[PDB]
């Protein structure tokens, strides 16, 4: 009806049947080869897992259940006075494969509003943490401590049918999504608002709005940016470190809280969730070095120096993507729509033109075009979100949507423990020699 | 000399050269095929990663740097008045590929004794946690909060050469190993010893002994069991969920603390680190149902019922192993040596004979023989370690040794971000159809 759990109950049998047939006909079909280099090279280009919620196409970028971000911008419900898609509807899409109605999204905002209360042990933990404990650590720790609240963990220990796993996983996932802005906002306030209270959840507000309210912002366009941000960082296929970590830990039947916290520890890594900060730090050094106002000619020579030094241009490139990132494009649209005379944004715009050509000549790049992280920092900074250490928390809150959507499906489809075979160098040499 | 870091500094270049040559000659060599079923089946039998510290051979079980557990029992230094190998020496083996001297192991015990102090924010967090927060959650949270202490995290943000990564990773890993018994013991005392202090580290004691002292035990043979336990659970190749999680999160350059905490969230999962408890719970139900003293004939009929009900016999089977687990064998040896007239152990012994034959006839089993978890609970319980929820913490403290050993090498060898490609069902169907 508007009850997601019932709609999902109807979808699951159909998907189980489809997969069962496909495995019966094509289980033994070879879809790729594993080389020595793939084993040493982090499984690069290895088809490794099934992940239903999103598929990253190298040339066009991300599709959410086969929908592009432009399609999502147009189709997904917006807040009444807003233009930006609500992350609620994105989650509905990832879970159901269907664009929700307005009423479905309204129902979901209300659900998450009612599940958001933190247990007091987690409030205490958060309030006692020192200011020098990184916000991503605080998040992960708190989410792990939330596992006390887990339906799945409790029911599993009492012996529960395999077929009922997804239901408890759904319940925990909805609970975690609900609580995450409260957790995230407590961290922000404890670190940068002298430990002031996060205030009330409003049952008539969407998730992003309750979040920006608890963060202590009121600017309507910041809420709009947050809706966009939370929508587009939500999922990036299954092979990224945070999706894969959530997937792997979850495959051992760790509850959503544990699986998500482990994902956060992966997103905290420099090579996964820190690029936003790296970009902003690089832009700041840029201005410092050549000046806050620059012609396109100087700017072109700086890139070259960067590269000759053997240093990357942050925010350009991607592991699998090979064209401009649609997550970048849509932030650009927001900017030139809402802050086009922003000096930092202008630099971001400038680099868009210049950097691509360079990286080409250099050769080594595969993808000479920008990723999402090239553009997120200047938007956030524009609206007073200046605490760069905190940025990966926003990413984390976003990424819950995609990874938990998929976790529900992994349990509904009965995906088993992920357990590849490892080899040593010595072992792999003898293997090859016979 | 006796400085591990210097010895490891000498080993690394040689291994880099060996791998570089091997990739140049054999990078493009195919070592396996990926099928649709492997993607749906948790990468089962997929050669997925390089993991140097240990290799699980399906027929003989685990080798630590090519040494068996029997070899390890004989070669590895023991405590002076002891017979059981010290986990210190195991860690030395995994790190160096070499059996340490007595003096090397003594040096290592002293190193870990000096690094063990907890920061006060982690003591506070632990002391404030409620009793209904699972010990594995408490561990993971505390380890994550320890990331405040990370050398690697700090140095990376200041820009550090790739070539120096392993050194800071070593430092953090040694620090984490040191602190882990203190963390683990604080949890145990807060949960089951009314929050009494963990008392002092003794700089002349080995790690396991300081650990059993902080746990509040004095029985010499418990310390001996702990040495054995911590040695044999230390590593089980790279494809298990906790090793792989540590490996994946670590590949994003998450520090050892974050990587290990994420591993713990995976070990907390029922299908990875809970089998010990499942076994004990099953044995208890067993006695309850058929009686605490039984002939081998009744016992044989119970198994059958279990199986006809569509329920597993816990502690039998393995994902990759296909014969009796040497980790099982060596606990048996300890038992029939130290507690042979233990009623629970006798049941464990009885099941050894009977269960294998059953599982055979049933067919479905691949491995009809016992794994390590069949045997750990009765040993621990025998010595008063009766809090089953806590058992996976012991496993966790053990598993640090192997996963952190390998983390050092992954960073020394410059292993890149792990990033396989995922596919949807829909996508994988179209892929196959062309
Ligand atoms: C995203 C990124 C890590 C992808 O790494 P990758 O898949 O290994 O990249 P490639 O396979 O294209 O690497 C080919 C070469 O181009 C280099 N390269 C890639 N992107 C580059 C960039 N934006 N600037 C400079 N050099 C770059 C690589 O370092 C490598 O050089 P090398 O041969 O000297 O080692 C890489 O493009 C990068 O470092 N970008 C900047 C950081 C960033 O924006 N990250 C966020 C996305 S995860
Ligand atoms: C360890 C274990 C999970 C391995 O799983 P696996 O690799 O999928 O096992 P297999 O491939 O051998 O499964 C073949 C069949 O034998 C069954 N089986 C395997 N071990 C069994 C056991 N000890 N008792 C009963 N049935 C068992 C499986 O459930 C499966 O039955 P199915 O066809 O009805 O689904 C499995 O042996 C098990 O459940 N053991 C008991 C729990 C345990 O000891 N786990 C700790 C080690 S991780
Ligand atoms: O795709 C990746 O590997 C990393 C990333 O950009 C993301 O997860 O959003
Ligand atoms: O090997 C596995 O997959 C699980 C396990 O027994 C271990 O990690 O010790």
């Amino acid at each position: 009806s508007t009850n997601l759990k019932d709609i999902l109950a109807d979808l699951i049998p159909k998907e189980q049947a489809r997969i069962k047939t496909f495995r019966q006909q094509h289980g033994k079909t070879v879809v790729g080869q594993i080389t020595v280099d793939m084993m040493y090279g982090g499984m690069r280009g290895m088809k490794g897992l099934v992940y239903e919620t999103s598929v990253l196409d190298p040339d066009e970028g991300i599709r959410f259940r086969g929908f592009s971000i432009p399609e999502c911008q147009k189709l997904l419900p917006k807040a009444k006075g807003g233009e930006e898609p609500l992350p609620e509807g994105l989650f509905w899409l990832l879970v159901t494969g269907h664009i929700p109605t307005e009423e479905q999204v309204s129902w979901l905002s209300k659900e998450w509003a009612k599940r958001a209360a933190l247990p007091s042990h987690v409030v205490t933990m958060l309030d006692n943490f020192p200011t020098n404990l990184h916000p991503m650590s605080q998040l992960s720790a708190a989410v792990t401590a939330l596992n006390s609240e887990s339906n799945f963990a409790r029911a599993y220990a009492q012996g529960i049918s395999r077929t009922k796993y997804w239901e408890l996983i759904y319940e925990d996932s909805m609970d975690l999504i609900a609580k995450l802005p409260c957790v995230a906002a407590k961290i922000y306030r404890n670190l940068y608002r002298e430990g002031s209270g996060i205030g009330a959840i409003d049952s008539n507000l969407d998730w992003s709005h309750n979040f920006t309210n608890m963060l202590g912002y009121t600017d309507h366009q910041f809420t709009e940016l947050t809706r966009l941000y939370l929508t587009i960082h939500s999922d990036h296929e299954g092979g990224n470190v945070s999706a894969h970590t959530s997937h792997l830990v979850g495959s051992a039947l760790s509850d959503p809280y544990l699986s998500f916290a482990a994902a956060m520890n992966g997103l905290a890594g420099p090579l996964h969730g820190l690029a936003n900060q790296e970009v902003l730090v690089w832009l700041t050094q840029l201005q410092k070095e050549v000046g806050k106002d620059v012609s396109d000619e100087k700017l072109r020579d700086y890139i070259w120096n960067t590269l000759n030094s053997g240093r990357v241009v942050p925010g350009y490139g991607h592991a699998v993507l090979r064209k401009t990132d649609p997550r970048y494009t849509c932030q650009r649209e927001f900017a030139l729509k809402h802050l086009p005379n922003d000096p930092m944004f202008k630099l971001v715009a400038q680099l868009y033109k210049i950097v691509p050509n360079v990286l080409l000549e250099q050769g080594k790049a595969k993808n000479p075009w920008p990723n999402v992280d090239a553009h997120s920092g200047v938007l956030l900074q524009y609206y007073g979100m200046t605490e760069m250490n905190y940025y990966t928390v926003l990413f984390g809150v976003s990424r819950a949507l995609g990874v938990l959507a998929q976790l529900i499906w992994s349990r509904a489809l009965g995906f088993p423990l992920e357990r590849p075979k490892s080899m040593s160098t010595e072992g792999l040499m003898k293997f090859v020699d016979s």
